[PDB]
RNA sequence: UUGGCGGAAAGGCCUUGGGUGCUUGCUGGCGAAUUGCAAUGCGUGGGGAUAAAUCAUUUGUAUACGACUUAGA
């Protein structure tokens, strides 16, 4: 914060990569069942609930059904049923 | 547990009878979580008894040396 630099480390440049919202894809639409692919509950049938800010679904099993709680996915681990 | 069957490398096929579990065929309840967003998720080396082999002896229907051929608790 304060501290001068004692070793003159070359500084970044200013990256031009401007942060943008995640585009999924349109087959995954609230509501629709997902199969997860890998992780604890790999081959278990959840619900999705909805997007997350960090790129991850929102989704439920519901806990109730199948013992799958409320946790973070990633789209591409996640098949989107009709 | 009963009966038959499979010889090509059968060694496998059913099957009468009963025993004990599941049954998602149908109706419901209990738990999943925090692993936190994926890192696939089987015989020795030393002893106790002993079935058998080789050597010793002998045998000669065998013989350059191995090998082969007999018999004595």
């Amino acid at each position: 914060p304060k501290w001068y630099p004692s070793e003159d480390v070359a500084a970044l440049k200013k990256t031009r990569k401007a942060a943008r919202p995640q585009k999924l894809r349109a087959s995954l639409v609230p509501g629709t069942v997902l199969i997860l692919l890998a992780g604890r509950f790999r081959g278990k049938r959840v619900v999705y609930l909805k997007h997350l800010e960090d790129n991850t679904l929102l989704i439920s099993g519901p806990f109730k059904v199948n013992g799958v709680p409320l946790r973070r996915v990633n789209a591409r681990y996640v098949i989107a049923t009709s």
